[PDB]
């Protein structure tokens, strides 16, 4: 797929909105994601035990994670589709070392749209949530891609 420049555009421009607050994004967007599929907090072993939101919105860790998580998805944002380099050590670990299912890079994806429509809903309307989620479904074809190459496809 190729997003036109419009589309990276309004892709960039809400995320520099995000970035005014990388942690918080980050917590917010885990902790939806934990909370909508529960499941997904098994494959963190530092986090697994976590039981409330209370618990989720008091650890250092699961903060540190989301800053170390949104900072990577922005580097590949900025890129405008040029992200080979950058998604190889990515698709390496995730499906070699944590092995993440696309489905979860799908229920990922879900929560931010999510949490910036919630925060956002100025620069994020219809249009800037379609080149989103068109920006989302790039990075994951090419993650799934990637996959396959590694042995991995899942
Ligand atoms: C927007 C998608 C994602 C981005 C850009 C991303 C990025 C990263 C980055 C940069 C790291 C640290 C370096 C490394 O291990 O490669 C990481 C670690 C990790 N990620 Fe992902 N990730 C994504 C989605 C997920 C999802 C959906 C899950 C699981 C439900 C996942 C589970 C983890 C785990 C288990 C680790 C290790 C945490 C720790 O113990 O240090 N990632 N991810």
């Amino acid at each position: 797929m190729v997003l036109s420049e419009g589309e990276w555009q309004l892709v960039l421009h809400v995320w520099a909105k995000v970035e005014a607050d990388v942690a918080g994004h980050g917590q917010d967007i885990l902790i939806r994601l934990f909370k909508s599929h529960p499941e997904t907090l098994e494959k963190f072993d530092r986090f697994k035990h976590l039981k409330t939101e209370a618990e989720m919105k008091a650890s250092e860790d699961l903060k540190k994670h989301g800053v170390t998580l949104l900072t990577a998805l922005g580097a590949i944002l900025k890129k405008k589709g040029h992200h080979e380099a950058e998604l190889k050590p990515l698709a390496q670990s995730h499906a070699t070392k944590h092995k993440i299912p696309i489905k979860y890079l799908e229920f990922i994806s879900e929560a931010i749209i999510h949490v910036l429509h919630s925060r956002h809903p100025g620069n994020f309307g219809a249009d800037a949530q379609g080149a989103m989620n068109k920006a989302l479904e790039l990075f994951r074809k090419d993650i799934a891609a990637k996959y396959k190459e590694l042995g991995y496809q899942g």
